[PDB]
């Protein structure tokens, strides 16, 4: 059972909007909104969305496997060895948020301070003492972006596995000689850094010049979660505020996906007339180029929605019914909707480019969709005895590592998104710091009343306690 | 009673090293070490120090007032009006960590997310609704370093007050016309930005080309806290590890200050022979140029300690008894002392240039000295009823603001370093995030045994609770 | 008669290698090498070439017209108005080296000091007094690369004409309103700057993602000059030195073009066995990425000449017979051929990226191919009476402008590549400064003996005369 | 006889303003203006000046020797060895425009293309074959400003000699070991680069924080050329146009120097009332910060001429009689004087920061003062037989080098400013390219009528001849 199986199972349920049913439903962890900082929903005047992995949640592992297969085929196309074709995507290996070290070719799981929690070279998981040869302080400088790449998005899951497949393949292929920083093949040297850049380039190519989007839209039931409660929630948001879309994707793709997401024989509720997806939005903006969007952005363009091409020129007019924008900046949204940052609840899947910049640069309120939480919550509640024992051992050595390994393996080979044993990951720290609210799906807002006050306990410093 | 009065009062007490006396002493908040992240003291192999406001704690308000007076005299010297000479330093106005907005000439107290807690134009404290004209989202982008300057150090306290004095003076002087971004005087326009840069330049000048250091060292009893327990603690650190000094100050000043700090008729304990201050350090490094020090640093030089000048050339030799270094980088310390970052407890007063970079760039463990905590703890414990009522009101509007104001004014006109009412400051958030340990004085380590385990409770995410 | 008609006419002639025939042939201006700085051919140990417009001279106006047509079709494809399709390339309008001013939408012909010689807005040629409204000093700052783009290459000829066509079209189309910096269409504003960037992007697209290369190689007799004397000259160069190719083009295109250039039923001389084009080169390097090539360059790769793809890895081996390189830097050439810069005569068409950087960064000797000189020499010699009269008028006002216009129009609407009347262009100054030798074709070297000393008179300063 | 002896000798002569006397006087090379590009004086509407080495020509070698002595004393003060005090300035060694190579510690004389003409390590002049070990192509990349420093100004003459003294001293001092890139002294390594930066820092310090200006103004007759014809020329310029001063120096120094330059018992002519120096200028601007001045510059300030300090604020008013400006940009001059660039003849001594940027960035007309030409012209005319023989040998090997050495030594150990033998220097090329007019003194303009047309012959390309 993948996290998207859980989401689709919940998506198939119709919405019982009786008040008591809702309050009972929201008490379950799976349908709850989690609160890092208090948020008064009645102060929210605008709801903003990205599309990918927020409105359009791609099914797992089918979508990762398609991305992986096309990326592999691209690498072979540009001259990587034929043996790459025998790879097959394995969802049990990657956890999101790992760091690829382009110097030594390792995947690292780190805490918020760059301390190493897990280190794997290919499929070989390196134990602590052996990690000290390459990481003398068991520490990396995350901000050294020339050396380290953080595989932060769900789109990075296939390449997370592919990097490990490639390091494993070249390590064990007798044509190559393993070196500290790459692989020797006579008079050719492939550094881990150049191999990584080839992988990154191929993933970009598959998304923007290859066939990934085409294959997705030709079988949307296979690749995209669909929930009849989505138009219901959006319709309820539009009753109390304004609703906008700000997506990095282009209009043609956005139109295909959003049309599928709204393709029911009804509108917001069963029995109601169907409405086009655009009618749910006060403002639609594509080609957003986030995170630059939250700074100076790009020039504001208008989409010709008949042709899918941009009209000629910078758009200087006002907000008009039916207009679709391209580029611009977050100030475009605020100006046209008459919003201030703290009036906006912005809902995204990208802990950096959506959530981090919108919070740090503009003071928007933030809702982070974490799709994998739909399954991680089940592992967390079912194996609570493991974690409880771990807490007891901490309060009370080899037992601690054994329980830590057993707990971590329930989530996969790279453990929970949020921790390794008792130590929290970088990703966990960033969620807590930048996501005011978070949940496995933004649909969980449907189960809270219009003016709900989401509450978090006040933080005190140690000397204040 | 200033915070340095509290520190000097504690400094005058002799050290009772009976174990039971120590455990009783450390339980009082004033002599305690506070813990943000657990730290096993037995894993610490090196203790590192900055000098200013750590080893050499300058007395308050005498030192701020000297800095203020000399800065004012410098501004008048370069042509500011004579009326500046009637200013006098007022310690009740500034709190550390305020942000000067060079566009609108305001001092701002902000939370960790850039939300406005306090806004003062000169000495006029602007209430919420009126702040929205200049801050529509009641929010600033802290990283806009061209516009905002964070007055983060204790050396910034005089200029924090001076900026408010200047805005007040020009606002109410009939020769000038107040504009949104500065002051008009016929055909001259002084922007708040240019006024701020003049102030910054004058503070730098007083420290590095004026008479501040000379006046300090000619009356060290007036200006510098002195504690006979300092050589005792340093001697105990050297028993279990190595000890280093890494200061931005030059050697001549460092020698004068450190000689005063160790000028007792005894060594570590009463009855023991006096030892020179340099003998307490395995490595002494001046002109450190932090924060650049924690990156590539500068070339390593050797100080001629006879003349106080740098020897000619880059120093290429090994660690030698009696050598004094200049410049270099944090890798110099690690290499020469044979330390890894997590072996080092680095003790500083600078939440950014000491603590933040040493943690983020090198993985050092950190101890933050917060001198004002010596007095803030007394206000916190004496007015706990105010804060407790505030918590109750929050859980249960105009009453909340009234109690918030009354609580804040106990600390001064700009409130507590750590909060305004129930809302934590940026500074508080940075302390929690980057200081593993913190205290009003590093001397509080004297009251914990050699292998003490400082403990902090594990953090859980909302969905993990 | 175009300049490529002249070159092809000379190309069709067989090489008479009798010494007296050669010395007689080289005395004609059309077959001469022109000398800016003295160059002893016997000191030249390596001959280097770019390919495009040097070895492969594209026929005019057929090739410009193809580039123009495909660029126009690309612009219409992305949404420019259908009327663009009625444009047709006109070789009489553009002269190479004009500057597009993206602020005001003008094409400028300038001298070496940025002084304006010609200013055209669309097809309207602006006279001096009217140019002062937009250019008060009749001067531009060439180095303001954000505002000015110098259309320096022969590949820029179609877009030089296209920019003028577009400014003319939008100016006279009643749907648009002409503004100082662009065109208004209701709520859309197309600045000249954004229009220019669309044009630049479309030209790049046609060359690298569109059909330009495909259409070229499917009719090479239509598009590429072919000269049986080319293998003869290259074979003679290889007798006395080494020969290399360093091209920005990729291997597949290079192979197609070079195979055509050598496709004769003979080798160097008639009667000799045909040899593959690669056998004429000691070193072949593609994807050169000049001008970066003459600095740090890029990593050295090896081409798999069977597949046309790059082999995997950085190439670390030595120079080998049959190997083809990709990327690298100019130091690669010098190292592998054992050459110093002044040993190399580098032959190119690009006054900046070939010639300027190779001279300024590496001290190479330079030969500039100027294809248009093949026709400009005929205009210069046939209308020498116009220029002679102009010189006399200068030595001796409205007559001077009238003769200047009449002389300039013999070359086209934008005048000679090298001057407007008595004033030299920027391009002329750059040729004199950076091209040691220059000619309409590098084939003219065939008519000089192996050890010829090309001589230029010494320069004296005014006070030295 | 130094060049300033020649200038002072000419300065002592009174001005005979009879027309025939002037035309006879200007025909002598020493009182002539030399012309690189034609310039119609009647089109000049503004005359602009820098002060140092233009209006205020410092006497040689007295001023260089003072600069040298104070720089040496500063280096010893910061810890260089006492033996530096035995150095004494030697005017026969340095020629202006040499390049210090901070990698290998050499002074280089180069041509316009970076080719090596002379190479000296300390006082050892390295012959061609031995230069190839460090300069394999006998070539340097001038634009590598991290490695090469061009000693372009007359203020650089003392440090040109000092660098050679230092390399010589450390090379031959037995305490140090000579290495390729510097000097070893046990555990200290002084690279040539760090030694150079110490020298540069000390020269800056002497000018801006040391006693150079004080010693200059306390004996201006010793250090500054004085010419009663200066107010006559400036008065004649003001009759036909506007006159401005734009100096990098501060007001207090400018006032002292300019007061001395005008201290005669008469005004423009003998018998006329004396006028203050400021009355000769329509605009006076100090602290110009050229070359940045010719770009965005700095904020415009007003000088309080009573106190010599800047008034508070940016100056926003108009041009007023008696006002003195500070900072600003070249656009300040053009705006306030109502000038376009080609209306301005700007007169300076700095081939880069005055002349180059004013020409390249603004299109000003330029007059370059070359003080050493006052003596170089005498060497050139007296040894014309050497150069004539050299030309004949070139047209017609070991003889050529022998005559080249003999000719070069007449100018000093580093030869003529303008050439080594038949090869022109970089400086010569820059003069020809950026100085429209040039002369040993700008006073030579006095001998040409108000509307004189300075003529240079038109340049033709090789194919145009």
């Amino acid at each position: 059972t993948s996290w998207s199986d859980r989401l689709q199972n919940a998506a198939d349920m119709p919405a019982n909007m009786d008040k008591h049913a809702l309050k009972k439903y929201r008490r379950e962890a799976y349908h709850r909104v989690f609160v890092n900082r208090s948020l008064a929903m009645e102060k929210i005047k605008c709801f903003g969305f990205n599309m990918d992995y927020t409105l359009a949640v791609y099914k797992s592992p089918e979508y990762e496997s398609l991305g992986f297969e096309l990326t592999v085929e691209r690498l072979v196309s540009i001259g990587y060895p034929q043996e790459l074709l025998s790879f097959a995507y394995d969802s049990t290996f990657p956890t999101r948020g790992l760091v690829f070290d382009t110097l030594y070719g390792n995947l690292l799981k780190v805490d918020a301070y760059g301390n190493l929690l897990v280190c794997a070279h290919g499929f070989n998981f390196i134990r602590g003492p052996e990690t000290r040869e390459q990481y003398p302080n068991k520490f990396i400088q995350r901000d050294d972006t020339e050396r380290f790449y953080i595989l932060n998005t769900l789109f990075n899951l296939p390449e997370t596995y592919l990097l490990a497949c490639l390091v494993d393949f070249f390590t064990n292929c007798p044509r190559y000689t393993s070196c500290e920083t790459g692989f020797k093949d006579g008079d050719l040297f492939m550094s881990y850094r150049s191999m990584f850049q080839d992988v990154r380039d191929a993933v970009d190519w598959v998304h923007y010049k290859g066939s990934l989007k085409e294959k997705t839209v030709e079988n949307l039931e296979k690749y995209v979660v669909k929930d009849g409660k989505l138009p219901l929630l959006l319709s309820r948001m539009k009753e109390v505020g304004k609703v906008f879309l700000a997506t990095n994707s282009d209009y043609k793709y956005t139109d295909k996906i959003m049309t599928y997401l709204f393709d029911f024989p009804h509108g917001p509720k069963p029995g109601s007339s169907h409405r086009p997806w655009q009618s749910y939005f006060d403002l639609i903006l594509v080609d957003a180029r986030k995170p630059l969007f939250f700074g100076e952005g790009t020039v504001l363009r208008q989409v010709d929605t008949k042709t899918g091409k941009l009209k000629i020129g910078t758009y200087t007019g006002p907000l008009q019914h039916g207009i679709v924008y391209s580029g611009g900046s977050s100030d475009t949204i605020c100006d046209l909707l008459g919003a201030k940052g703290k009036d906006i609840l912005y809902i995204g899947d990208h802990i950096f480019g959506d959530i981090l910049q919108s919070k740090k640069r503009q003071g928007w309120r933030t809702f982070l969709v974490i799709p994998e939480l739909a399954q991680e919550l089940h592992v967390w509640t079912d194996k609570s005895s493991l974690f409880e024992e771990l807490q007891s051992l901490d309060i009370f050595q080899r037992r601690i590592k054994k329980v830590t390994h057993d707990m971590d393996m329930c989530y996969g080979m790279m453990g929970s998104l949020f921790r390794s044993g008792s130590r929290q990951t970088l990703f966990a720290s960033q969620v807590m710091r930048y996501a005011d609210l978070y949940a496995a799906s933004f649909i969980n807002l449907l189960y809270y009343p219009f003016s709900y006050l989401f509450r978090a306990a006040h933080v005190l410093m140690p000397h204040e306690s």
